[PDB]
């Protein structure tokens, strides 16, 4: 059967697919047509139907996995369209994680003789993250940070070595936020979580601006000025609050200028989009900082698809974590941010 | 001059006024008419103009302060109307705190010969809180909690003794949130803060529902169902997430169901109001819990006017802090929640 790892989240399904490239002459003959059809369909298309996408830039080439050489592919589609995916399946051992492995268990079993193996989200995320960093991103670093994140004339993406990764705080920003403390390959825990995550950004932004996609929400936010909606320290003090080291530019009250009707009447949708992004991102950074201090961990890695094609939030996290921690914490990012659970699921295949 | 303490916040001005009740015959003769006019105006009205209110139920009667006996009064009005207040003044030693003591310093100085003494917000809040608890609320406890906050057939307001208050975590919910760690009467610090506070509730609620007052926003929220807007753990898993002790009813993504257009089209304004209240309140409780754990403090007292006439948020904090801390933390509340800075300012009068 094809080797697939699936993470069924609240919003997106992530799929990792290993395409063998060492198929011999005899193996090709023994391949049933449906298998050949699956492999050709997946490798010859980059859009699947109307909502599935293969992230070609993320592909790991010439990976050795389970004693075969192949390419590792990364594919995503909305959980809302999982019925289409299962219907296509009905017309294999599936290692699956995420809440949807439980919620849609009975649906996957409508595919005759399919064995569904539910795997723990935590084990899968940690195993997948550690594995991808270990094999590298086609020889480049999987992990990066923003150097000199305080100075914008100097701020630039730079590689970060995770060869001895422990300890590590992992902040998984999906629909909500889960925060993990990773002490070893076999010693890790979920510290806490918050419900102010990527789904809050997308849901509030949709209500406030009428945007109809994540990418559209980000494009709006790139054009906005969040200070039209937010109340800053200088709006309350007239300047800095020196006594507690609060700069005048710090947000004192997110959306706090929207208590005034005349300000609600002048704010643009782009301003509201940017205020929503800033509010959610700063809250994530602050919760990450508090957990890092409590866990006595100084490396904080952010994963999940809230940060996909979202450089504004990445740079805000890099700057905020450095600034508010007085340089004690470092924000770290990974190229395969949304896919670690799906990879970790795929890596459980030998257990079955 | 009249004895007044003022806390000029980003949203509300809070004023504490000591009315002497031991005025002798000779003292009454020596009283200038404007002073007599001020005292009669303040004690014979409960609404001042169109936006000022005296909170009569909070009055401390027959207090001994600075060697005089009198009544302590508590008065509030919107900071937006401070120009009216100053204009009425122009037609005294003023101890003032809050960001507006700095921002409006020059405005207060337009009152001839007025001496304005700016006092630190932190000193004022801690001093005022400790003082009011020490004198009691007319013989009743100033501090209370919700007993058996998990069981609604039993949950009830009960008094809490703060005779040895230290250590104490003070969570001040105003436009934003400030969190203080109080170790002694002279040893306290601002731990951190968040910008998701009362101004976020009021501003977002106004944008989402068109409400035009704090009280209207609360009335809407009392009628709503936040689960129409929020995505819960059971929406993602089909039930509880036992592995990490997350109940199915826990919010996984605030406003996370609003990523679906059909759900945005069916949600009511009351539902959005309640989701905004729940989102802000849960985030405050979670940040309070993380700070309490880091500070090794198990008593968490919530102050500020976000909780004024807001029993929903108080009960949510009481329940959430107890539940998520496995009973290790206790949420505490104070009858004079919005006024401690103004009292602490008034208490600085002998220094000048
Ligand atoms: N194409 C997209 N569609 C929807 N959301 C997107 C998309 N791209 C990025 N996002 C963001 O990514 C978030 C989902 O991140 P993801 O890590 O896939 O979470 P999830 O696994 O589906 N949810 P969870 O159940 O909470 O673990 C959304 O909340 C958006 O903020
Ligand atoms: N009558 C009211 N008008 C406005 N807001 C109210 C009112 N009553 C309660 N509130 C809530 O109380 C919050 C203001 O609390 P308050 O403690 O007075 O803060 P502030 O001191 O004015 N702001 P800050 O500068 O942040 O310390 C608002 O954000 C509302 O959520
Ligand atoms: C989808 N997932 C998830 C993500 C985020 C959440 C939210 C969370 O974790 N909460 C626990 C801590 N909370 C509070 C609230 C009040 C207080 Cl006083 N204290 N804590 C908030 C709710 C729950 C599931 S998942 C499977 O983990 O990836
Ligand atoms: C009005 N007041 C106030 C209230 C609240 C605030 C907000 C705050 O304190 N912040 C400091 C901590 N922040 C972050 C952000 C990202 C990260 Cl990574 N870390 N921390 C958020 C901003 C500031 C003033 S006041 C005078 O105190 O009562
Ligand atoms: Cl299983
Ligand atoms: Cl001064
Ligand atoms: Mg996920
Ligand atoms: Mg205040």
């Amino acid at each position: 059967s094809p080797w697939f790892g699936m993470d069924i989240g609240g919003t997106l399904v992530k799929l990792s697919y290993f395409e063998p490239i060492d198929i011999t002459a005899e193996e090709e003959q023994e391949e049933v047509e449906s298998l050949k059809s699956i492999r050709k369909y997946l490798t010859s298309n980059v859009a699947y139907g109307s909502t599935g996408i293969r992230d070609v830039h993320l592909e790991l080439k010439d990976l050795t996995l389970f004693g075969r050489r192949g390419n590792l592919h990364f594919i995503r589609f909305p959980t809302q369209d999982l019925p289409t995916f299962i219907q296509m399946g009905r017309d294999t051992v599936l290692c699956a994680t995420g809440g949807g492995a439980y919620k849609f268990e009975k649906d996957f079993r409508t595919i005759g003789n399919l064995h569904l193996h539910k795997l723990d989200e935590l084990d899968c995320l940690v195993k997948g993250l550690l594995y991808i960093d270990s094999v590298s991103f086609n020889g480049q670093a999987e992990c990066y940070y923003f150097a000199n994140a305080s100075e914008p004339e100097r701020c630039q993406k730079m590689p970060f070595n995770l060869d001895d990764p422990y300890p590590l705080l992992v902040v998984n920003i999906g629909s909500g936020v889960s925060i993990l403390a990773v002490h070893s390959k076999d010693n890790y825990k979920r510290v806490t979580g918050t419900s102010l995550g990527g789904g809050t950004f997308l849901g509030l932004c949709s209500l406030l601006t009428g945007c109809e996609s994540f990418e559209e929400a980000l494009e709006m936010a790139s054009k906005g000025d969040s200070t039209q909606a937010d109340k800053l320290v200088r709006d309350i003090y007239g300047g800095d609050y020196e006594r507690f080291g609060l700069p005048g530019w710090a947000v004192a009250s997110s959306f706090g200028n929207m208590i005034y009707k005349e300000k609600r009447e002048s704010v643009s949708k782009e301003d509201l989009a940017r205020a929503t992004l800033v509010t959610i991102t700063n809250n994530i950074g602050s919760v990450a900082r508090m957990c890092a201090v409590n866990e006595k961990i100084n490396r904080v890695v952010f994963v999940g698809n809230f940060l996909r094609v979202n450089t504004l939030s990445m740079k805000l996290l890099a700057y905020a974590l450095d600034y508010w921690s007085k340089g004690q914490l470092k924000a770290l990012f990974l190229e395969h941010e949304g896919y670690f659970g799906a990879v970790g699921a795929l890596l459980g295949l030998p257990n079955f």
